[PDB]
């Protein structure tokens, strides 16, 4: 277990498990690749050697996350702070958990963890010491702990040195909860998280995005608390310093859009903004592998290697990979360190004042023009509605563009975020990744122009003009891109089956932003939205 940093058994004991003989910590990327294809290893635990030298394993039953299954303890620390389910107006998955229960949980997981051959893991989530935390993770399956060595801050050994955890996240996916009906719960796995012993507890599921969206959940509440924009966001700076931040629901296209090698790459998933500017929580990239193309998304392609980590791929019996293939799941996926990628910032995740905010959105209607410049009003509007639809139309209003990983009320993540942009004059855009009147999505080649238009400041300075029921300003023309689409009537073969579905978009999100309008700020947005 490494050098002068290791645990002792005692420590561990203290946490409730025992009996714990061989103890791994701080595992290199050689024994975990060592670990993983053990020929002797049976069932998910079990990984396969690729083509490319990356190894690939399945998750098991589960492939995304469980929202049904995540609780929060409701005590004296969390109480009148928290945003809980059965409070608010909005839904939202902070369900409520007794002490009581909590402690069964506990029980579960450090048994299950006791007389096992255990990996321990420490890490840091926040790039900034002031705001960070310190994170063990304990688990008992190699590939996990393979995935939070990628996904989190990896401390150096100064810093191993003096390593003091600030909370604990116990990865018991083995194990399951027999006594779920008579306490209320949804099933017999959980994810259950408390504050006033700082600590997650993981059960029957085995999916490594627990670990990630959920110490993003706790980063969420943390840090508004404290006057500091969480976001669930992308980001990458050009040579001038200017920063630019991607918010986005999944599959519209943070990552893929972040990884532009003209740019230096800072994060792809989850940022901080305070006074002294934007700030990755995180030290890896959460890659989507479906239909995956090594001549459209190159960088992305050439970071699977040696130590990254793919996710239920199917790979073939001559090792390689069918990308096209989603029969175990359409969220194919591959984490890998940071520094996989070339062109990223170092060596701390972290930059100046975001000027550019972008947010997207795939919208299967083929309503939503290409690209449009909002208005301070219309930002906000946008920002707590979070519109998206479909993949590859069914609509998806998700508050802050990610309120499954929200532990406050959506309008104090608002209120910081306007706090951040007033300050540093950031302008926002509405970008649509999605669909238009051809049926097929627009392709990552205009998209790609579009972004570059926005960043080199062509689309600040284009001839708009207002686009009806939405009322977004939308460029005549844009170098680099084809005319034709910029205007969303274009696409049909006439205006007017646009605006058919233009309207019945409209009615969505007015009928969506009403929970909103119980105050008199939200009541003066509504002015921002659309209108018949
Ligand atoms: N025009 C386009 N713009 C962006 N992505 C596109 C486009 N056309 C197809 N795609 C595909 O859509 C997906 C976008 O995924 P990406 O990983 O960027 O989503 P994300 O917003 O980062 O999701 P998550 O929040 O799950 O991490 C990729 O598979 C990408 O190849
Ligand atoms: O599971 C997820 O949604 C993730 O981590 O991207
Ligand atoms: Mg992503």
């Amino acid at each position: 277990m490494r050098v002068n940093n290791g645990l002792t058994p005692q420590e561990l004991e203290a946490y409730g498990i025992s009996d714990v003989h061989d103890i791994v910590y701080n595992p290199s990327y050689d024994l975990l690749y060592q670990e993983e294809l053990d020929p002797s290893l049976t069932g998910y635990e079990r990984g396969v050697l690729t083509n490319l030298g990356a190894v690939a394993v399945d998750t098991g039953i589960f492939t995304g996350r469980s929202p049904k299954d995540k609780y929060i303890v409701r005590d004296d620390t969390t109480r009148d702070t928290f945003w809980w389910a059965d409070k608010g107006k909005g839904k939202n998955d902070n369900k409520p958990l007794s002490p009581e229960t909590w402690q069964h949980l506990k029980g579960l997981v450090t048994r299950q963890l006791s007389g096992k051959r255990l990996f321990v893991v420490d890490a840091f989530c926040g790039a900034n010491p002031d705001t960070r935390l310190s994170v063990r993770f304990i688990t008992e399956v190699a590939w996990q702990a393979h995935f939070v060595k990628n996904m989190f801050i990896r401390p150096s050994d100064e810093e191993l040195a003096g390593f003091k955890p600030d909370f604990i996240v116990m990865n018991g996916a083995k194990c399951t909860n027999p006594q779920w009906k008579e306490q209320g719960l949804n099933s017999e796995n959980f994810v259950a998280f408390n504050l006033t012993e700082r600590m997650q507890l993981i059960g029957g599921t085995w999916y490594g995005g627990e670990m990630k969206k959920g110490m993003f959940s706790m980063m969420n509440y943390l840090l508004p608390l404290k006057g500091i924009a969480s976001m669930h966001c992308s980001a990458n700076v050009g040579e001038k310093g200017d920063v630019a931040v991607f918010f986005g629901l999944s599959g519209t296209g943070k990552t893929t859009l972040s990884t532009d090698p003209k740019r230096r790459l800072i994060g792809d998933d989850e940022h901080g903004w305070d006074d002294d500017g934007v700030f990755n929580f995180e030290g890896g990239c959460y890659a989507k592998t479906i239909k995956l193309s090594k001549e459209a998304e190159p960088e992305i392609y050439n970071a699977i290697r040696r130590d990254a980590l793919l996710e239920n791929v199917t790979v073939r019996e001559d090792g390689t990979i069918d990308f096209d293939d989603g029969s175990k799941t359409e969220n194919t996926r591959v984490s890998y360190p940071i520094y996989h990628i070339d062109n990223i910032v170092k060596p701390v995740s972290k930059a100046g004042h975001a000027t550019k905010v972008i947010f997207l959105t795939a919208d299967a209607f083929g309503v939503l023009p290409p690209v449009s410049r909002l208005t301070a009003d219309q930002t906000q509007y946008h920002f707590l509605s979070g519109f998206t639809a479909k993949l590859a139309p069914t609509p998806t209003f998700s508050a802050c563009f990610g309120a499954a990983f929200l532990s406050l009320h959506p309008t104090q993540y608002a209120e910081v975020l306007v706090k951040r942009m007033q300050a540093a004059g950031a302008q926002a855009y509405l970008v649509n990744t999605g669909w238009n009147g051809t049926g097929k999505r627009i392709s990552i080649k205009d998209t790609r122009a579009i972004i570059d238009a926005i960043l080199n400041g062509s689309l600040d300075n284009a001839e708009t003009f207002t686009l009806p029921m939405f009322n977004l300003a939308i460029p005549t023309e844009l170098p680099g891109v084809d005319t034709k689409i910029l205007d969303p009537r274009n696409t049909y073969a006439s205006p007017e089956q646009w605006q058919e579905k233009a309207e019945t978009l409209a009615k969505l999100f007015i009928d969506n932003f009403d929970k909103y309008t119980d105050t008199p700020a939200g009541a003066a947005l509504v002015a921002a939205g659309p209108k018949l």
